[PDB]
RNA sequence: UAGAAAUACGCGUUUUAGAGCUAGAAAUAGCAAGUUAAAAUAAGGCUAGUCCGUUAUCAACUUGAAAAAGUGGCACCGAGUCGGUGCUU
DNA sequence: TTGTACTGTAGCGTCT
DNA sequence: ACAGTACAA
């Protein structure tokens, strides 16, 4: 009955293990299911869980916010669509459906192939005109004659497609601006002084030079537009535009008339990265640039090119990857100026110019969130009005107040140590004297600091400065307050990390200094701070200021607007001048303030249970289906994985060995500290000593004895840990046969070693769109979008596989003939399977299927073959070895010792005398050859790659002992638990090798395997169909 | 150190449009041009929202729509991935 | 016409 | 892990 678990936690393996108070590892027969001859097997209490790390949500967060992004732009486009569409139904009604339409090929238009004016000779006269959307920009911007609604339509659909940024929250000379930089940095710190006052930026950096020479010439001392007119944007890259002709004109030229032999490379092969190739191709422009540069570099009449090479502004594109610095305003700017131009000629535009200046400037607030109406799980909003939510009328809709109380319910966390309360900013007020006051604790003092002279250091020197250094202490108070000669400090080196950084910020603002000094006023303060920290938007920043209008009202209250915080802290207001002492009185501040000017530490006051502060925490973080039991905790989602298994685990665990509980079990920084109390409380909530457990005390304990370990060998240690932890764990709660057991139980070769099945959940494929070809693996990425035609992904990620037994047709005498075969299923036909698995089959042609004998394969799934063979499958088409080899204890001793020569020099009286017994004893190098021979020979059958691993074992066996037992432990990638990888010996690179075939395991015996893998089910595959 | 959320840009990819010309039966060779635009950016789903869809959970069997619950003996000697002995109902 | 090997193939930056 | 060419039948 009675027995102990050891157990080690890890991001992909959970070690398990059952023990008895005498070391014996029990071993027990158990019954298996399923339709072979096997009833019983035999197999001892010893395993391990290795499964896929999970993944953290953030790569769905990116998908999810993109799409929506996405969805928006289509919506925007939608807006104007519906806007022009009453007006341009005259002249052209299928003008949005030539666009819509213009993906597809001519036979898969209904209208004519050309999209914007549904003829050959106008389309051509527009490019002509107008070669790029910048030219119609321009033209529409200048020009002031009447222009046909089609180009007018493409400027404003081009216009708030792409729109620049919204990081300038104004309207919109750069020396000017800075003058008052360098100036304010002079007065926000005495560091740094400038080299001179006449600094005059825009003739060092805006005037045109690399960034290298702007740089030297800047620090010697101590964007591009054209015109003032209007369209500064269209102007500087239609200058682009004709430049990069020019350019291109006089290249021409000068490799026609120098080098007719790589014109043709250059200019016509789009693989050799030419000018082709940046065209056509896929080439960037950096890559251009380099490839380019010594064309130019040895051959002579380049030197303007040189120089425009090197300021990156030769041959430039128009839509290039640095355009994300441009913002919305320039852009809300020139579209006042087109429909200033086109009013008068169309008085419809007049009807609603703002509707448009809206759809461009109008942005979802950061704290409103997605426009749900309770179809979402993330939103927070509340409507007044049940209205369709247009940019129009958002804020006529939405209660600004009811979303914002949403949005701060929720985005703060919740205090590590007080779980009910939320946090303090990093830059609250409070937080700034919590962290400085912990800062001061540890100053010390001999002639630490009291309370008073706490108090008066603060009221004198934290009261106008804002840094702090030891010397200036010992000198500006200690010296002439208390007239010292000097004070012993060690507290910090120099100057202090922490200061009051906000509390000078309202000193900075506001004009009544004794309102901030007033220790009544620090909730307003704090609301103020944490407002500052909620919202970066001016709107609800300036709602909750209005609040505090009764204390003040003058325009230094207004300049509070513009600046803002980001971030949050990790300590709460109730922890810290919070919960009370019953004894002293005194909470977390005013013990950090005095203690005798012994002043004790914030930690020291958590662990020291003599004050109530300790009692007091737990009872805090006190916090049905188990499923659910788990869902509310905190942690990532990645190393929650292991948590799950970890409770159903030892649940099953304790399934097996008759629903009986064990003594102890014994878990393996701060998150261990949490899964310890929640795994202590299935003790009153699903029904037991959880001992912790270092891994530096087992680790020194490996040292002290024969058993060492290599991770490349095998994956046995993945439950030896666990065996190792239990064994330390019960150990030990018996203490400025059993010690004879060890080593019995140690060489065991069986151990139940399982990887999880699960299906796999992910993305459609591999995201790069691939060209059209004639392949029919290509995927549809639409619906109507054939991919003979249109392209589309490759690469499908596999959900599970499925078994099936059925009838198939084959030949041109076309033959009904029995097959059973295993067919993948991938993610987004999972749905489809799921709903109706046999139509979904026939679909694919399989005729007749077995509705009852389909079985479910997800990757992982575990076959046995003939001769003891285990092979894992990791999809529908390529499988992965599944048998392990344990070496006896001392070939393990001698291949770890016979390595790190430098680790065994710790010691050179046992370890490297026990050195030189592994340059003798070489026969036990030659016992590894031929274990990995005979395994290789039993279960991996390859021939090729062990003729050659042989012939470059007796070439290179002369070598020092060192790199030969480094190497052979380099040897298990060809007998190691997974995919086969390519691996380095002495002198050859050996190339792994796919397992293609899958026709060996339809009539293999697959096996189930449980959570624990103690129980089993073994369906003989050759029996079915 | 972190977890979890919101609002946004800029590219990339794919297809189509931006008439290629000449000598040419021509398989080809020479010349001209090349910068941009549209659409999509997980198939799609129904609560039809300017929402959601790649995060989390998942051996087999029997019940339960499901959630969920239930279903598989022990002592000993050995160890090629576990083998057997005996007791038991 | 159906199996084995070698081989290239693999959405991101930057912003809060 | 998947995709395609280029052989062995």
């Amino acid at each position: 009955k009675k027995y102990s678990i050891g157990l080690d936690i890890g991001t992909n393996s959970v070690g398990w293990a059952v023990i008895t108070d005498e070391y014996k590892v029990p071993s027990k027969k158990f019954k298996v299911l399923g339709n072979t001859d096997r009833h019983s097997i035999k197999k001892n209490l010893i395993g391990a869980l290795l499964f896929d790390s999970g993944e953290t949500a953030e790569r769905t967060r990116l998908k999810r916010t993109a799409r929506r992004r996405y969805t928006r732009r289509k919506n925007r486009i939608c807006y104007l669509q519906e806007i022009f569409s009453n007006e341009m139904a005259k002249v052209d009604d299928s003008f949005f459906h030539r666009l819509e339409e213009s993906f597809l090929v001519e036979e898969d238009k209904k209208h004519e192939r050309h999209p914007i004016f549904g003829n050959i000779v106008d389309e051509v006269a527009y490019h002509e005109k107008y070669p790029t959307i910048y030219h119609l920009r321009k033209k529409l911007v200048d020009s002031t004659d009447k222009a046909d609604l089609r180009l007018i339509y493409l400027a404003l659909a081009h216009m708030i497609k792409f729109r620049g940024h919204f990081l300038i929250e104004g309207d919109l000379d750069v020396d000017k601006l800075f003058i008052q930089l360098v100036q304010t940095y002079n007065q926000l710190f005495e560091e740094n002084p400038i080299n001179a006052s006449g600094v005059d930026a825009k003739a060092i950096l805006s005037a045109r030079l690399s960034k290298s020479r702007r740089l030297e010439n800047l620090i010697a001392q101590l964007r591009v537009n054209t015109e003032i007119t209007k369209a500064p944007l269209s102007a500087s890259m239609i200058k682009r535009y004709d430049e990069h002709h020019q350019d291109l004109t006089l290249l021409k030229a000068l490799v026609r008339q120098q080098l007719p032999e790589k014109y043709k490379e250059i200019f016509f092969d789009q693989s050799k990265n030419g000018y082709a190739g940046y065209i056509d191709g896929g080439a960037s422009q950096e890559e251009f640039y380099k490839f380019i540069k010594p064309i130019l570099e040895k051959m002579d009449g380049t030197e303007e090119l040189l120089v425009k090479l090197n300021r990156e502004d030769l041959l430039r594109k128009q839509r290039t990857f640095d355009n994300g610095s441009i913002p919305h305003q320039i852009h809300l700017g020139e579209l006042h100026a087109i429909l200033r131009r086109q009013e008068d000629f169309y008085p419809f535009l007049k009807d609603n110019r703002e509707k448009i200046e809206k759809i461009l400037t109008f942005r979802i607030p950061y704290y409103v969130g997605p426009l749900a109406r309770g179809n979402s799980r993330f939103a927070w909003m509340t409507r007044k009005s049940e209205e369709t939510i247009t940019p129009w009328n958002f804020e006529e809709v939405v209660d600004k107040g009811a979303s914002a109380q949403s949005f701060i319910e929720r985005m703060t966390n919740f205090d590590k140590n007080l779980p009910n309360e939320k946090v303090l900013p990093k830059h609250s007020l409070l937080y700034e004297y919590f962290t400085v006051y912990n800062e001061l604790t540890k100053v010390k003092y001999v002639t630490f600091l009291s309370g008073e002279q706490k108090k008066a250091i603060v009221d004198l020197l934290f009261k106008t400065n804002r840094k702090v250094t030891v010397k200036q202490l010992k000198e500006d108070y200690f010296k002439k307050i208390e007239c010292f000669d000097s004070v012993e400090i060690s507290g910090v080196e120099d100057r202090f990390n922490a200061s009051l950084g906000t509390y000078h910020d309202l000193l900075k603002i506001i004009k009544d200094k004794d309102f901030l000094d007033n220790e009544e006023n620090e909730d307003i303060l704090e609301d103020i701070v944490l407002t500052l920290t909620l919202f970066e938007d001016r709107e609800m920043i300036e709602e909750r200021l209005k609040t505090y209008a009764h204390l003040f009202d003058d325009k230094v209250m207004k300049q509070l607007k513009r600046r803002r915080y980001t971030g949050w802290g990790r300590l709460s207001r109730k922890l810290i001048n919070g919960i009370r002492d019953k004894q002293s009185g005194k909470t977390i501040l005013d013990f950090l303030k005095s203690d005798g000017f012994a002043n004790r530490n914030f930690m020291q006051l958590i662990h020291d249970d003599s004050l109530t502060f300790k009692e007091d925490i737990q009872k805090a973080q006190v916090s049905d289906s188990l499923h659910e039991h788990i869902a509310n905790l905190a942690g990532s989602p990645a190393i929650k994985k292991g948590i799950l298994q970890t409770v159903k685990v030892v649940d099953e665990l304790v399934k097996v060995m008759g629903r009986h509980k064990p003594e102890n079990i014994v878990i393996e920084l701060v998150e261990t500290r949490q899964i310890t109390k929640h795994v202590a409380q299935i003790l009153d909530s699903r029904m037991v000593k959880v001992i912790t457990l270092k891994s530096k005390l087992v680790s020194d304990f490996r040292k002290d004895f024969q058993f060492y370990k290599v991770r490349e060998i095998n994956n046995y240690h993945h439950a030896h840990d666990a065996y190792l932890n239990a064994v330390v764990g019960t150990a030990l709660i018996k203490k400025i046969r059993d010690f004879a057991t060890v080593r019995k139980v140690l060489s065991m070769p069986q151990v139940n070693i399982v990887k999880k099945t699960e299906v796999q959940t992910g993305g459609f494929s591999k995201e790069s769109i691939r060209p059209k070809r004639n392949s029919d693996k290509l995927i549809a990425r639409k619906k109507d979008w054939d991919p003979k035609k249109y392209g589309g992904f490759l690469w499908p990620t596999v959900a599970y596989s499925v078994l099936v037994v059925a009838k198939v047709e084959k030949g041109k005498s076309k033959k009904l003939k029995s097959v059973k075969e295993l067919l993948g299923i991938t993610i987004m036909e999972r749905s489809s399977f799921e709903k109706n698995p046999i139509d979904f089959l026939e679909a694919k042609g399989y005729k007749e299927v077995k509705k009852d004998l389909i079985i479910k394969l997800p990757k992982y799934s575990l076959f046995e073959l003939e001769n003891g063979r285990k092979r894992m499958l990791a999809s529908a088409k390529q499988l992965q070895k599944g048998n392990e080899l344990a070496l006896p204890s001392k070939y393990v001793n001698f291949l770890y010792l016979a390595s790190h020569y430098e680790k065994l020099k710790g010691s050179p009286e046992d370890n490297e005398q026990k050195q030189l017994f592994v340059e003798q004893h070489k026969h036990y190098l030659d016992e590894i050859i031929e274990q990995i021979s005979e395994f290789s020979k039993r279960v991996i059958l390859a021939d090729a790659n062990l003729d050659k691993v042989l012939s470059a074992y007796n070439k290179h066996r002369d070598k020092p002992i060192r790199e030969q037992a480094e190497n052979i432990i380099h040897l298990f990638t060809l007998t190691r638990l997974g995919a086969p990888r390519a691996f380095k010996y002495f002198d050859t690179t050996i190339d792994p090798k796919q397992y293609r075939s899958t026709k060996e395991v339809l009539d293999a015996t697959l096996i189930h395997q449980s959570i624990t893998g103690l129980y089993e089910t073994r369906i003989d595959l050759s029996q079915l169909g």
